[PDB]
This record gives C-alpha cells, structure tokens and sequence, in this order.
C-alpha cells in the first residue's frame, strides 16, 4: 500500500489530516481524519483562519439536499447545508465516490487557527452522523461503490518535539491506509479488541496500571459512560474517579519532582533545560482491553513520551516544555490523538474489531518502549461495559 504510505500531515494538538478533492473540476481540500464522530464537512464560506474553501457553485457535480444541519460539542460546533458530490483521495485507492458533503456556513472554535485543514472526515458509524443515522457517512459510501475492504487503518507520528507552521507542513505526519494494513507500520504482534457497538469506535478497558500499580477500580468505572478511540481528540480523556485516582497515582509516582496545579490541569506547561526532561521519574500506563478469545485481555503501554505532549516554550528559548495531555472527562475514556500516537490502530470493520501495535514511529528513549502484550487471564469482562 506504498501510495497511501505517508499521505498523512499534522500533530496531536491541531489533528492530523489527509488531502481530499470535492466537486468537478476537483477541489483540493485537506481533511482533518477524525475517527470520533461520522460527518464529512467542509467549510463552505470565507472565514479568518481558512485559506481555501469549497465552492459548490463552481462544481457541476454538485447536488443540493435542500436540509440544513446543525453539530455541536462541549468544545465548539459547526452548522451548514447538506448536499452530495464527488469525492477522491489523491494518496488513497483510486477511486472517485458520490458522497454526502455538509457545506459548512457557520462555525464556532471549529476551525482552528494554523491546523491547515479546511474540513473534517467523521470515520465512525451513522449512528451517530448528524441529523440522522440516514446520512451515510464517507466510508460507508467509498465501501458500497467500490471494492475497498471495510478496513482501514491509522498511525498518527507525533514528533516528541515542537513544530512550528514551516516544520509541520513540510513534514510527514503519518499514514491513513485505506482498505489494508501496511506491515512497515509497525512492530511485534497485533492484537484485537472487539467494537463493543457500531456508533463510535467503542471498546471495552478491564484493567488500569500506573507503574505496574493496579489502579483496583471497578471495572465499570473506566468505561463510564463508554470508551472510544478518537483520531480528533488530541488528550487521553478520563472519567471523573478515574481521572482523579490516576492523577494521585502519576503524581505519587513522580514526587521526586513537584509541579503547579495547572500543570496537572492540562492548562500550564512545564520546562527543563534542553535535553534534561527527566522521562524516567514519570511512570508508564497500562490501558488492559477485552480480547477476542473469551476471559482473555491484552495491554497497551504508553510512555510519558505520550502522555506529555510538546509545546514551544512561550519566549521560544532552548527549553524542552510539555502540557499534561491527560483530561477530565464527562463523557467517558477519550482514547485520543496522544495515545493513538503510540501504536498502529487497525479499525477491522468488516470483522467488528480494533487492532493495536506498537508504532513504527512512536516516540521513546533508550531505556522504555510502548508495548502491546497479551494474553492475560481475565474474568467478567463483558460487565465492565456501562449500560
Ligand atoms: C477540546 O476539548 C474536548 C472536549 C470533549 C470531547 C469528546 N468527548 S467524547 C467524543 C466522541 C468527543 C469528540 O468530539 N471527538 C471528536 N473528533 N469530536 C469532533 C471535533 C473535532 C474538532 Cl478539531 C473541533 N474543534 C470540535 Cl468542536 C469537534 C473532545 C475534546
């Protein structure tokens, strides 16, 4: 799948996105990918911080749909007008769809200032496609006019360093295979955790370790109200007990060192001198997921080379600085951008399940590495699911 190898451009905290043409002639958008929710949308209208935009007037393949649609969140939302059109992947299969495009018209912190994407791809399932599950979201369409397996498959490469507007645009952030898995991409075994339910990309976590140290939480508290794996968050985002145990933990874990509050609030940065940051004070997390084979789970590690996320230091000096990527959730476990950056994600939809390994370009040092490992014995661990 050497074509679709690199297609990928962007960082953890603005997404990261592909390159998409709308409309005849085609229109060259970049798309944010995003595995969290089921809308293909683009802007539609000049605004501050997009450079281009689609222009239905100037597509003769358009069609009107003649029905608004309106999408928000906590964090922002986007409303516009629905239509269909033509769709391609420049550095994806090719093939040319029919597709439901939402022209958006109004946004609220939708569109972020210098992310370099002009629209956002919603992979998941109609169930949660806006304003009904009616809307084929585009992977369903690409699937139904074409031979591409229900398949694709995600590593997102953060860089371990800040990257300024020439650096991200210049460099490879990561590939979206789309019908396959490319072997180049990762390391070691994939193991499979089954989609619990076809709305989200719906897991189940049996099990958490801070250091090896069993977080001992009921079960069902790491999957309130569910849990997903999200392209377009860019934190791990963590249910309110969970996220305060796991905080204590990472803190106690790490006490050699103090920090301000805001630094654990995900609002405040901290530095050290060049080359200092001193990785091994901060421990590891084990995310444990359901198996494929009954009572049997696996895990997935990340490093706090994950879990701390680059940012240039605020007078741009020699300093390596982070935020704390890890949030307070009401709306349960985000596996966001940040952990998504470890391993090589699988999203086996023609087989209902998640596929991890260890990336091929996650970020480490010479001592620790990410890990996917397994089997593990586990019992019950279909009522950890929240219902
Ligand atoms: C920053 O704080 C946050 C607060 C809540 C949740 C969150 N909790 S659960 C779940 C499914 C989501 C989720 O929305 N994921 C996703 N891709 N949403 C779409 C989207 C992408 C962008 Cl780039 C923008 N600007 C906007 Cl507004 C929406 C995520 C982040």
């Amino acid at each position: 799948f050497v074509e679709m190898v690199d297609n990928l451009r962007g960082k953890s905290g603005q997404g990261y996105y592909v390159e998409m043409t709308v409309g005849s002639p085609p229109q060259t958008l970049n798309i944010l990918v995003d595995t969290g929710s089921s809308n293909f949308a683009v802007g539609a209208a000049p605004h501050p911080f997009l450079h281009r935009y689609y222009q239905r007037q100037l597509s003769s393949t358009y069609r009107d749909l003649r029905k608004g649609v309106y999408v928000p969140y906590t964090q922002g939302k986007w409303e516009g007008e629905l239509g269909t059109d033509l769709v391609s992947i420049p550095h994806g299969p090719n093939v040319t769809v029919r597709a439901n495009i939402a022209a958006i018209t109004e946004s609220d912190k939708f569109f972020i200032n210098g992310s370099n994407w002009e629209g956002i791809l919603g992979l998941a399932y109609a169930e949660i496609a806006r304003p009904d599950d009616s809307l084929e979201p585009f992977f369903d369409s690409l699937v139904k006019q074409t031979h591409v397996p229900n398949l694709f498959s995600l590593q997102l490469c953060g860089a371990g360093f800040p990257l300024n507007q020439s650096e991200v645009l210049a460099s490879v952030g990561g590939s979206m295979i789309i019908g396959g898995i490319d072997h180049s991409l990762y390391t070691g075994s994939l193991w499979y955790t089954p989609i619990r339910r076809e709305w989200y990309y719906e897991v189940i976590i049996v099990r958490v370790e801070i250091n090896g140290q069993d977080l001992k939480m009921d079960c069902k508290e790491y999957n309130y109200d569910k849990s997903i794996v999200d392209s377009g968050t860019t934190n791990l985002r963590l249910p309110k007990k969970v996220f305060e145990a796991a905080v204590k933990s990472i803190k106690a874990a790490s006490s050699t060192e103090k920090f301000p509050d805001g630094f654990w609030l995900g609002e405040q940065l901290v530095c050290w001198q060049a080359g200092t940051t001193p990785w091994n004070i901060f421990p590891v997390i084990s995310l444990y997921l359901m198996g494929e084979v009954t009572n049997q789970s696996f895990r997935i590690t990340i490093l706090p080379q994950q879990y701390l996320r680059p940012v240039e230091d605020v007078a741009t000096s020699q300093d390596d600085c982070y935020k704390f990527a890890i949030s307070q959730s009401s709306t349960g476990t985000v596996m966001g951008a940040v952990i998504m950056e470890g391993f090589y994600v699988v999203f086996d939809r023609a087989r209902k399940r998640i596929g991890f390994a260890v990336s091929a370009c996650h970020v480490h040092d010479e001592f620790r590495t990410a890990a996917v490992e397994g089997p593990f014995v586990t019992l019950d661990m279909e009522d950890c699911g929240y219902n």
